């Protein structure tokens, strides 16, 4: 089937990404606290909502937060400043917080449940967010043979992700804090944030050899983020 892209709000962004997020892919931002990752997602959530002569798929959304940093007056406030109702874009936002790293693959399993539910409806999902992927991981799996371990249950919360997003034409995005690399990842994409002179956010693609090479610079606003 055909992918679907989601416009990020960015036109910057949008070009290095090739029009915005695409379904049946995982999408991983990564970079240090305060980088832009978890205002990304906040604005991805709405901007899909939109019809796709406006950048979006008309879906809807799922939304696993490990850290409690979902914020539903921020999805309200970029909603209203782009002409769209604050409450039914919420509405359209299912939300749930992982306890552990074990709650959150059960909650993947969940996530297909509502995905069948909607799939033939007018606004299927059409994104799934995991805001951090990693947090859970990386407290739990500590120590002399904790990478082997970490690594190879990530993979497979990876692979359930990557199965939903092939299977029911999902885009997964997916945040991660990184404080300034040998480790193995298994997303499709990589894109790597940090701040910028001016508040500027800089985005580059991080091993993508026949993408594009160059950076995009954008800002948050009352928007969510935009050139
Ligand atoms: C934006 C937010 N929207 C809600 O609160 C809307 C209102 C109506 C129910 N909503 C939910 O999100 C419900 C709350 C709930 C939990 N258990 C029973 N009900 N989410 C779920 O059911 C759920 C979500 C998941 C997300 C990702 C992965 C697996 C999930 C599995 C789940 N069981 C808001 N602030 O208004």
């Amino acid at each position: 089937a055909t992918i679907g892209r989601i416009s990020t709000g960015s036109k910057s962004l949008d070009k290095l990404l090739g029009g915005g997020i695409e379904t049946q892919a995982i999408t991983e931002v990564f970079g240090e606290f305060g980088s832009g990752k978890t205002q990304l997602a906040h604005t991805l959530a709405v901007m899909v909502q939109l019809p796709p002569e406006e950048g979006g798929l008309n879906g809807s959304v799922m939304w696993i937060d490990t850290e409690n940093t979902f914020r539903p007056e921020r999805i309200r406030e970029i909603a209203q400043n782009r002409g769209l109702d604050p409450d039914e874009v919420l509405k359209h936002i299912a939300y749930a917080r992982a306890f552990n790293s074990n709650h959150q693959m059960l909650l993947v399993q969940q996530a297909e449940d509502m995905i069948k539910e909607l799939l033939n409806t007018d606004r299927p999902v059409k994104l799934l967010i995991v805001d951090s992927l990693t947090s859970h991981f990386r407290s739990e799996y500590i120590g002399r043979g904790a990478l082997a371990e970490r690594q190879q249950k990530l993979a497979k919360h990876l692979a359930d992700l990557h199965r939903l997003a092939n299977l029911y034409d999902i885009a997964v995005f997916v945040t991660n804090q990184v404080q300034a690399h040998i480790l193995a990842h298994s997303a499709t994409l990589r894109v790597y944030l940090r701040k910028g002179k001016g508040g500027k956010r800089i985005a580059r693609l991080i091993d993508a050899p026949h993408l594009p090479e160059g950076e995009a610079v954008f800002s948050i606003t009352e928007k969510g983020i935009e050139d």
